[PDB]
């Protein structure tokens, strides 16, 4: 059976993390964080010493990386070559590396393979950017999470102060508006809603009310 994919694209803050998982649960589907192989891809490029800055060098790394998921049980593990890296790939060197990486057009189609074989039955949650548009068009059910880049922020403002780190607000702003924008105007797989995509906005809704909306959307189909 050719099996079905719902994608779920947005900004970075926006809930496509607990959504995604929400619906994994709950479907008994197969999840994709393709979020967390761009920023494992950099993260080998730092232990391997690869010029991040390198197209030509970023591809080979890309097209091998060995990352691995684990079917999981209650949490989520991010495994490079055989080793959780879990913690690793949400600090500052990293994240940034990311979309250091991920712009690179080369780049992007020497991990689509290894993306898209997340797909297979019952289904596939998939979570990122281009992944309606790009890795999947062929989705029959695309659902875009967006919000406002001060929400957004003060999301991850509050996500950083829940483990005791030094935060500013009116620095991570400019830094999502930061990231944002090389995602909304990169030349390659833009952060941009497919047609056909339910442009859903969680900067009032609950975590809640967001995946009940969803679920809604994914189900009479
Ligand atoms: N589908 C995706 C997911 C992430 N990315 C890229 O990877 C970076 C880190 O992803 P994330 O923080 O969401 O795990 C983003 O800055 C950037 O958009 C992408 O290009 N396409």
């Amino acid at each position: 059976a050719i099996a079905p994919v719902i994608t779920i694209d947005g900004p970075s803050g926006a809930g496509k993390g607990t959504l995604c998982k929400a619906m994994a649960e709950a479907l008994q589907w197969h999840l994709l964080d393709s979020g967390a192989i761009y920023r494992v891809l950099a993260l080998a490029a730092l232990h391997h010493h690869v010029d991040v800055a390198s197209e030509d060098a970023l591809v080979p790394l890309a097209s091998h990386l060995d990352v691995r998921f684990v079917s999981t049980n209650g949490n989520l593990e991010v495994i490079l070559e055989g080793e959780d890296v879990s913690g690793e790939i949400r600090t500052q060197e990293v994240a940034n590396a990311a979309s250091q990486v991920a712009a690179f057009p080369r780049v992007r189609e020497a991990l689509l393979r290894r993306q898209r074989a997340f797909r297979e039955l019952p289904g596939l949650i998939a979570d990122g950017r281009d992944m309606g548009t790009v890795v999947f068009p062929d989705a029959p059910v695309k659902i875009f999470l967006d919000a406002s880049s001060e929400e957004r922020a003060h999301r991850r403002m509050l996500q950083l102060q829940e483990k005791g780190f030094s935060v500013n607000f009116e620095r991570l702003l400019a830094e999502i508006k930061e990231r944002d924008d090389r995602d909304r105007n990169r030349a390659v797989a833009p952060l941009v809603p497919a047609a056909d995509a339910l442009v859903l906005d969680s900067t009032t809704l609950s975590i809640e009310q967001v995946i009940e909306k969803a679920l809604q959307y994914a189900r009479q189909k």
